[PDB]
């Protein structure tokens, strides 16, 4: 290209004409591909509206049984093919996928499509499209994206499955030689991801938020319907929900099942294979004629008789700060041990007592907390922020614990840690979201807690603007959104962060498989040598290393 440009257009005119466009913009005579750039992107990219076209290649995926695997489709108009509201509408159709043997993953149950919609200008909300045929408006100068997810049943036969997604520019069956065909190929392999998550990831759900936003009075018939809707939707993400009301001095009432332990709904919840752990409330959920002491005796007496009691825990206090709080936990714990001594009590903390340090510094007072509470807490759930990027001081935490007697170390994340550490704050990248669980795996805790998934600011209408709480990083405490904000459906809308939480929990399961066949040192070394995760401030920034790791697990760990 000369200094004056091609044909005298001036500076830099003509650096790639980029294939002349065809001169017709008529979708009934021009191939879609000549009207719209379409390509695929990995599930770990947050695909912004200014992402540049790449060349469409076929997509080759891997998934175990009982695994969701995902990818994305990007679309950006080259021209108007609807002169009159640009750029134009496309139709999207997906097929079933089918193996040689003639086994199927069906559109609708396995295979789903969602649009990726920005929240505060960041890609985050996954809104459903009609199946098997949908339509999407494309605007000029904007990349528009679709999240394709495939859920493989636990019973699904292994094999190479294959299919197609068809994109057709429309004028305003539409399929023709003019349509663009995306070729999908998925290998289903022999691993079954455990039906019961190997890591209990307990996730709070605020009942106040539901009461105010969906306008349902606590205790009512309609309230039970809304918590049921939530509880069932959330199980698909390999988490163990609990509802949560906060109390005087950050006591918490926490409860997985709003049903009395008597009801047949209680056992329908609590012995679900998908549910790894459940909160049992200390006080009555619904008001009663009984005293709390009276109710608790009766509830524990039932529950301990059931085959699911091993999944029970009690979460009584959110971050005791001072001595009185630590004392309260001990009193309340022993109340409970009197009705069943094998009760597991969980306590979240980031500090020792402020007014009565247990040592000459904060971190060492923090480390001594088990000694102050033993044996009146079984699950010591600690704030990750407290460690900074010192993965070496994990041992200082574990050295005060008694694994051999049923004590466990768990972690949680919240308004900290921050960039560039793994978390689920809006603006954080996809690998940084998925790395929460790479770090949980590496550091060796036996479970995980997130304080809230629906902790919006207060609203009194289902479809109200989703606004975020003052003083917190937007996204902290919010992993999913109301259906009705984005459509007329009541079904919750997942965040990208919630999908990357699931993918990260699937990753945990691959790493546990590999560890069980080649040992701890070998699995630690896979996670690092592949480039996936080195430390809290050093993890992959790209997708390939993840494929390398999952691929190495498949090659080495089949029977
Ligand atoms: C457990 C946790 N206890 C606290 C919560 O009460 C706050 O709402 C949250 C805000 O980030 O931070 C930590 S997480």
């Amino acid at each position: 290209v000369p200094v004056e440009g091609v044909a005298g257009g001036g500076t830099a005119y003509g650096f790639n004409d980029a294939e002349p466009l065809k001169q017709s913009t008529d979708p009934s005579e021009v191939p879609t591909a000549d009207l719209v750039n379409v390509w695929c992107m990995p599930n770990t990219v947050n695909v912004g509206s200014q992402e540049t076209p790449r060349a469409l290649e076929p997509i080759n995926l891997l998934a175990a049984r009982n695994e969701r695997e995902s990818f994305q489709i990007a679309m950006r108009p080259k021209v108007s093919w609807a002169a009159s509201s640009p750029s134009g509408i496309v139709q999207v159709q997906c097929s079933d996928l089918c193996s040689s043997a003639g086994d199927r993953l069906v559109v609708g149950q396995s295979l789903k499509l969602r649009r990726v919609v920005p929240v505060l200008g960041v890609p985050d909300a996954l809104v459903p499209l009609d199946l098997p045929v949908s339509q999407l408006s494309l605007f000029p100068g904007e990349t528009s994206v679709i999240w394709v997810s495939i859920d493989v049943p636990t019973g699904q036969p292994p094999g190479q499955y294959e299919g197609e997604i068809i994109i057709s520019a429309m004028k305003t069956d539409v399929v023709s030689n003019l349509s663009l065909r995306i070729k999908l190929r998925l290998t289903v392999w022999e691993f079954i991801i455990p039906v019961t998550p190997s890591l209990p990831a307990v996730i709070g759900v605020s009942d106040t938020v539901i009461e105010d936003r969906f306008a349902v009075e606590h205790g009512s018939e309609d309230w039970y319907k809304k918590l049921d809707l939530h509880f069932k939707w959330l199980l698909q993400y390999r988490i163990s929900p609990y509802f949560c009301k906060w109390g005087e001095s950050m006591r918490v009432l926490t409860y997985t099942s709003p049903w009395p332990a008597d009801h047949p709904k209680s056992d329908e919840y609590l012995s679900d294979s998908r549910l790894a752990a459940y909160a049992v409330p200390y006080r009555q959920v619904i008001a009663g004629d009984d005293s709390r002491e009276s109710y608790l005796r009766k509830e524990v007496e039932i529950l301990r008789s059931k085959p699911h009691w091993n999944k029970a825990y009690f979460y009584l206090w959110d971050e005791p700060l001072n001595m009185e709080h630590f004392d309260n936990v001990r009193k309340m714990a022993s109340e409970i041990y009197a009705y069943a001594p094998d009760s597991r009590v969980l306590t979240t903390y980031y500090c020792g007592p402020g007014d009565a340090p247990l040592a000459p510094t904060p971190f060492e007072s923090f480390v001594k907390v088990p000694n102050l509470l033993r044996p009146y807490t079984q699950i010591y759930c600690t704030s990750e922020w407290v460690l900074g990027n010192r993965e070496d001081l994990v041992k200082d935490i574990l050295d005060e614990l008694q694994t051999e007697n049923g004590e466990e170390w768990w972690t949680y994340i919240c308004l900290g840690p921050s960039d560039p550490h793994p978390n689920w704050h809006l603006g954080m990248r996809g690998t940084q979201q998925r790395a929460v669980m790479w770090r949980v795996w590496k550091e060796g805790g036996t479970g995980f807690l997130y304080w809230g998934a629906n902790c919006y600011e207060k609203a009194t209408v289902p479809s109200a603007e989703v606004k975020f709480r003052r003083g917190l990083p937007p996204g902290d405490g919010v992993l999913y959104y109301p259906g009705e904000v984005f459509s007329s459906s009541s079904e919750p809308v997942a965040s990208l962060r919630l999908e990357r939480l699931l993918s990260g929990l699937q990753d945990y399961e691959y790493l546990k498989l590999y560890e069980s066949k080649y040992g701890r040192e070998e699995a630690m070394g896979l996670l690092e040598k592949t480039g996936v995760y080195t430390g809290p401030e050093r993890y992959t920034l790209e997708h390939r290393p993840i494929d390398v790791l999952r691929g190495e697990v498949y090659n080495t760990c089949r029977p």
